[PDB]
């Protein structure tokens, strides 16, 4: 089908490919993996240091095997060879993953990474052509409460949720603020992360969500939100909504959250065990009643 | 529930239960659209395999008829043919000689062109879309599938502009001007536009538009349209082979839309 040129690369071209990103700092690497096999065609010399891994081991892994299993689905979704910009018009959408250095399921430490993916072709000949590849610019990220430390007036993030109180969207600013990746939140319920003493508050919030539909956004009472290291952070939030213009019902609820405290353990990404068993009791109670009150048109 | 059995269906619907961490389909309903075999991720079109995995990842699946399920789509077929199918994936558990599996049960519905066999009523030829300030599709409702020929995965991430008749594209500038002007008000109509269905032929779309404005950064966040096809396309099967398959001259248009859509309101 009448196609424009590709720009094909080869193995020695890959050494320099995004040296601008790889020189940014000591947390960045570039990986190129084949859409055919899932194997690494090129990865930066510094990636063994950054993943705490070994150069040999990595030239022979499938990239996905490095990924935390929670993240494999976002990986496949965000790297589909069909959404991908080519590599230089609007182009390049960040996702997140935890990636380990592939140790031995005991010494395996996952760090969170921010990824920019691009499409690329390389070298050899199969039955037709030169190798479709993903170019991945990777960067280790840090808890917003360490080191640098996101300034206080910048500790803001945005989320949206369904009338069923299920998260639809979370902007990337949340990640170093809460220690979760977007995929951890999407499809889960906001109520789960809330302090129990604070969940009933959502009732009045969604009542205001109706009252103020078509009106500017409102504030209410702060709520404690559980970061992934387990400690709570106080959200000071503004809320509003989008009502479907045709059936005038609330389609989603939107929050801009100012994070007003810091946890004690400054590392929101610290490894934690947490029991996820029995707890959806008062949760379905609130979800059911909030949903219910939200069918009132307009 | 925890067993080894059955739910049947019928008439361009059938069930494939397949082995989870495994491969081979356990069960398959006596109904077979085109020639037997005994394999299943294998029956999918190249470009659909990514969706088939996303929507059937064991964690996303709900339990069967519990005490809830959401569609995805693929083309899941000389050599080959490929039809469109609507799917509902579930997690269930099955017995074998191998001392309970993990098991995904899927209910599969062959999809017809809204125009072919049992045509969709004219009053029901409505669907909705959303796109960014940069004219890229974010959301497409299922009801677009039988009407355009494309599965949502073909359209999400691509540009509205691409699909519009070149004759019709520059209405988009004005349609976006009105979006700013009618921001905060109920939907508006503007001149219609023609949309290139998957087979090659165009249809007229009569639409209303509105938008969602970010409440803090007072700029348009996305644009929503509800559309109604006026007129059957030249070809019946909106899914049929498709003939005239390059073109640019779009990019400038989208910078213009994107630039004008920067105005806070």
């Amino acid at each position: 089908g009448r196609l424009e040129d590709v720009t094909v690369y080869s193995l020695e071209d890959l050494t320099a490919l995004a040296s601008e990103h790889t020189s940014k700092n000591t947390d960045t690497f570039a990986a190129v993996f084949s859409f055919l096999s899932g194997r690494l065609v090129h990865i930066s010399e510094q990636a063994a240091l950054i993943l705490n891994s070994k150069r040999g081991f990595l030239k022979s892994v499938h990239f996905v095997d490095l990924l935390a299993p929670q993240d494999v689905r976002a990986f496949y979704a965000h790297t589909a060879p069909t959404q991908l910009p080519f590599w230089n018009c609007a182009p390049a959408k960040p996702f997140f993953c935890r990636i380990c250095g592939g140790g031995d399921r005991e010494k395996r430490h996952y760090s969170p990474f921010r990824i920019l993916p691009y499409l690329v072709h390389v070298h050899s000949s199969a039955q037709p052509e030169p190798e479709p590849c993903c170019l991945t610019l990777v960067e280790k990220i840090h808890s917003g409460y360490e080191a640098p430390r996101i300034p206080v007036d910048k500790r803001i993030f945005t989320t949206t949720h369904t009338p069923g109180c299920v998260f639809l969207e979370v902007d990337e600013r949340a990640v170093p603020l809460l220690g979760y990746l977007p995929q951890d939140l999407i499809g889960t319920s906001i109520l789960t992360y809330l302090h129990p003493e604070d969940r009933p508050l959502m009732v009045a919030i969604h009542q205001k969500v109706l009252k103020y539909a078509g009106h500017p956004p409102f504030e209410h009472s702060p709520v404690r939100f559980c970061t992934q290291n387990g400690e709570y952070v106080i959200l000071d939030s503004s809320w509003s909504s989008f009502v479907n213009p045709w059936s005038r019902k609330v389609s989603f609820i939107i929050g801009r959250h100012k994070v007003r405290t810091s946890p004690l353990n400054e590392d929101v990404f610290a490894t934690r065990i947490k029991k996820a068993a029995s707890n959806d009791k008062d949760i379905a109670e609130l979800q059911e009643q909030i949903h219910k009150l939200l069918l009132q048109p307009v």
